[PDB]
Formats: C-alpha cells, sequence, structure tokens
C-alpha cells in the first residue's frame, strides 16, 4: 500500500480536486467505491466523480487500469474521463456527467422496442470494434455500464474492471467481470480474449429483451456454476423478437469463443440496419414516461 499509493500518485494528475470542485452529492455505489457528482466553481459544468477506497479493494492492482488504459481516451460512445487524483486514501476519476443515467433504469421498467434496442446495440458496437481493435477489454458489460444522454446518446462506462492484451501478452486469466454476464471460459478459467465482452453483451440483449440476465433469482456462486455447466441460454419470449434479432443474439451467445462474433463483424449484421435515432430512445428515460 504503502508502496502503492506512491505509485498511483505518479499515473493520476497531482492536487486536490476539491479545489475546483463544489456541492458533492453521492448518486450511487458500484462494487468498489462510490459515484458523487459534481459542480466545478468557475463555469459551474456538473462532473461525475468516481471515489474508490485503496484499503477497501480486493485486487487494487486493477485500480490501476482505467487510469493507465483510458486516458487520453476519446469516442462517440464512451464516457469521458478529464483527470484522476488520490484524495487522501482514496483514488478519484473525475468524468463527464451523462444526464439520461443508466440503462438498467430502462431495461427493469419498460420494453424497449426492436429499433431502440438495435440503436443501443450498434452504439456499444461502433464503441467496441475500437476498444477491441486497440486490445481492450471492458470485462464488465451490462446495462448498468450503459448511460445516456438527455437527448437519447448511448455512452459506455465503469471501465474499473477492463484489461489490456498486446502481442506478447495475448489474453487474461483474472476473474472479473459480473456474474450473470460473464462469459463460460472466463468462468471455466480459461486464457480469454476481447470476445467475453461480446458474451457479456448477448446477456445485456436477454436483459433488453427478457428485463434480466439469465439465471438471475439464484444465488451469485451458483449462477456461475450454471453459466459454466449447460447451454448457451435462450429468450424466455422467443415468439416476441423478429428473425433478425435472432439469428443476431445468435451470433452473440456462442460458448466456443472462436466461432463468437467479433464486433468488426456484429457492426454489418442485418440487424442494426434497424437502429433508429438516439431521439426514438428519449421517452424510455424516466423524467418521461
Ligand atoms: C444513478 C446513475 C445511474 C445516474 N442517474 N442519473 C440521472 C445520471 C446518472 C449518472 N450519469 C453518469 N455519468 C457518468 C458517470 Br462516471 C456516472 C453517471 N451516473
Amino acid at each position: 500500500h504503502e508502496q502503492f499509493r506512491a505509485a498511483l500518485q505518479l499515473v493520476v494528475d497531482p492536487g486536490d480536486p476539491r479545489s475546483y470542485l463544489d456541492n458533492f452529492i453521492k448518486i450511487g455505489e458500484g462494487s468498489t467505491g462510490i459515484v458523487c457528482i459534481a459542480t466545478v466553481r468557475s463555469s459551474g459544468k456538473l462532473v461525475a466523480v468516481k471515489k474508490m477506497d485503496l484499503r477497501k479493494q480486493q485486487r487494487r492492482e486493477l485500480l490501476f487500469n482505467e487510469v493507465v488504459i483510458m486516458r487520453d481516451y476519446q469516442h462517440e460512445n464512451v464516457v469521458e474521463m478529464y483527470n484522476s487524483y488520490l484524495v487522501g486514501d482514496e483514488l478519484w476519476v473525475v468524468m463527464e456527467f451523462l444526464e439520461g443515467g443508466a440503462l438498467t433504469d430502462i431495461v427493469t421498467h419498460t420494453r424497449m422496442n426492436e429499433e431502440q434496442i438495435a440503436a443501443v446495440c450498434l452504439a456499444v458496437l461502433q464503441a467496441l470494434s475500437v476498444l477491441h481493435a486497440q486490445g481492450v477489454i471492458h470485462r464488465d458489460i451490462k446495462s448498468d455500464s450503459i448511460l445516456l444522454t438527455h437527448d437519447g446518446r448511448v455512452k459506455l462506462s465503469d471501465f474499473g474492471f477492463c484489461a489490456q492484451v498486446s502481442k506478447e501478452v495475448p489474453r487474461r486469466k483474472s476473474l472479473v467481470g459480473t456474474p450473470y454476464w460473464m462469459a463460460p471460459e472466463l468462468i471455466s478459467r480459461l486464457p480469454y480474449g476481447p470476445e467475453v465482452d461480446i458474451w457479456s453483451l448477448g446477456i445485456m440483449v436477454i436483459e433488453m429483451v427478457d428485463g434480466e440476465p439469465p439465471y438471475f433469482n439464484e444465488p451469485p456462486l451458483k449462477a456461475m456454476k450454471m453459466i459454466r455447466d449447460n447451454l448457451p441460454p435462450r429468450l424466455k419470449n422467443l415468439h416476441k423478437v423478429s428473425p433478425s434479432l435472432k439469428g443476431f443474439l445468435d451470433r452473440l451467445l456462442v460458448r466456443d469463443p472462436a466461432q463468437r462474433a467479433t464486433a468488426a463483424e456484429l457492426l454489418k449484421h442485418p440487424f442494426l440496419a434497424k437502429a433508429g435515432p438516439p431521439a426514438s430512445i428519449v421517452p424510455l428515460m424516466r423524467q418521461n414516461r
């Protein structure tokens, strides 16, 4: 720790955000710390701040990942990092604020139609081509990780559990990600590539279609056991999805990762043609219904 704080000091911006930020508000909680929002006194713009405790982590060297990998990264479809700091015993990551909030709130309250679902998927997949291109694996994809703007635009967040691969470190080995949405290989402790993200995406479609992931009402521990062992889960209500949507999902939920489609490929699948403008998501959002 003594040494690990010293390292993180050298990757983050020096100084204290409290100097420029006012009026902090907890708005959330992930598995590693909390999420606040805050106002920048000059200008008055809003920012989100992720705050993680250095002493309160399982596997902290993980904490290294977003700050190192995802600094200076930019995309229409990624939530932007501004800076990062250490505040006492915490890591603070200051990020772009998203008004629309999370997709979770939508999938758990309405029935996204096909057009809308495709629009989420294209947004996610655009993002994911470029990420994997660079050998970056998000490793915690799910509706939780999808954030919206006031006008319906989709951006991917929660890179706290992301990973880097290269020519020399080709695949990864650690159990991260979130259990219901984790991939078979990853559970079975295999080396894994980006392709794990693609599986997790599929589970997101089940989220979008059936309102929650497979094996949900189970204990987390047993769900993994199940996810590992059985056949690819399919929809509770099949009769409700287009053949377009099926074939597509059937490219995502593939147990053998070498045959599971690449985002690159998925960016072309006829389904996504159905996607509709950012403004077609708008009425799904809490403050409209
Ligand atoms: C509680 C969360 C889902 C939320 N609600 N609303 C209205 C906005 C948000 C939210 N927007 C966010 N933008 C960036 C980060 Br990092 C976290 C964010 N959380």
